[PDB]
């Protein structure tokens, strides 16, 4: 209910499918770079298996869900940390809404391979997205 442009691209994303994710990539006027950086975030999805994406599905619930929580400033945080914040910054941040063990293993694996996978100009093409599907009005309205 809250901002499903987000979610339905994070489903997307999470869950590895290409087709969805250039679905909903369409309706926000995504650049091709953009579409570049999101795919890149995608990739490591992919690679670290169907239990990774699970409980990285988990985070983005409980975070969503919290007491704490247009997108809860909460999940944009955890989002720009992901992106841009170092590992130690984004796992901590994690910590504070779920710190089982192998959640947080599991996040700092999804977030080593971000950073590791994405150039700086595709750090800041998926924020520049994600700043179109913050103010798409399948987020607003």
């Amino acid at each position: 209910e809250t901002c499903p442009i987000f979610y339905d691209v994070f489903f997307a994303v999470a869950n590895g499918n290409e087709l969805l994710l250039d679905l909903s990539l369409t309706k926000v006027n995504a650049t091709e770079p953009e579409r570049t950086a999101m795919k890149k975030i995608q990739d490591c999805y992919v690679e670290n298996g169907l239990i990774s994406r699970v409980l990285d599905g988990l985070v983005m619930t409980t975070i969503s869900s919290s007491k704490d929580c247009e997108i809860c400033p909460a999940v944009k945080r955890d989002v720009d940390l992901f992106l841009t914040g170092t590992p130690d910054e984004y796992v901590e941040q994690v910590a504070q809404y779920k710190a089982l063990p192998v959640v947080l293993e599991n996040a700092r694996i999804l977030k080593n391979c971000v950073d590791a996978k994405m150039t700086e100009e595709d750090k800041e093409n998926a924020l520049s997205l994600l700043d179109k599907i913050y103010t798409s009005p399948l987020c607003l309205e």
